[PDB]
């Protein structure tokens, strides 16, 4: 079902600020090698009046390198797919509640994102557009009642080299109730996303995600 070279597809939409936009992405990768490539148009709102970057992590959990030790979570929930649901707090205030479903549906997977943003600031650097893109990070992930808690520590560059520090919690939720899934145990997965390409105001995007699972030392218990 999840081949070595697989195509994905995506709808996201909302508002961030009471900013109405819709957004649509389509890309390939590896998903056993971890890394993965998507093309991203905004097709309604444009241009948006905030920074892409707070919708950047919002665009794939199939694509991530598990070693041998770990159990994939993602990759064993299919055919049915998962949902994840977060809710991004950022430093300055700004909240961002993002529900997603991931199906896999003639062969390629597709996605759908719901995205609310409220009480940015004005005159912070995501409403006036003065992001640089996400240092790498790492997202503890913890099994939790037949699901995933995944807990992610961010960081934001802003011009000025400061960064934005943001939080988040995920609920990754399986849709396979035929066939039982391998739990793993505590981990860590180690993320990179890059921005290949944007044209002047972010209307379209290229990004690269490479992310790979490890294990977690003492926090692993």
């Amino acid at each position: 079902l999840i081949k070595e070279n697989m195509r994905m597809k995506v709808v996201l939409e909302g508002s961030v600020n009471g900013h109405q936009f819709k957004c649509t992405g389509e890309g390939e990768g590896n998903p056993y090698m971890g890394t993965q490539t998507m093309r991203i148009k905004v097709i309604e709102g444009g241009p948006l009046p905030f920074a892409f970057d707070i919708l950047a992590t919002s665009f794939s959990r199939t694509f991530i390198k598990y070693p041998k030790g770990i159990p994939d979570f993602f990759k064993q929930s299919f055919p049915e797919g998962f949902t994840w649901e977060r809710v991004t707090r950022y430093e300055d205030g700004g909240v961002i509640t993002v529900m997603q479903d991931t199906s896999l549906e003639d062969g390629c997977l597709v996605y759908h994102a719901q995205v609310r943003g409220v009480n940015f600031p004005s005159n912070g650097a995501v409403m006036q557009k003065k992001t640089k893109g996400w240092e790498p990070n790492t997202e503890m992930m913890y099994p939790a009642d037949g699901g995933l808690r995944g807990y992610t520590h961010m960081a934001l560059k802003v011009d000025g080299g400061g960064h934005l520090s943001c939080s988040f919690v995920t609920t990754y939720r399986s849709k396979k109730t035929v066939g039982n899934i391998k739990m793993p145990g505590i981990h860590a997965v180690s993320h990179r996303l890059e921005r290949l390409e944007e044209s002047d105001n972010e209307m379209f995007v290229v990004q690269r995600e490479h992310a790979v699972a490890k294990f977690a030392g003492l926090g692993g218990g």
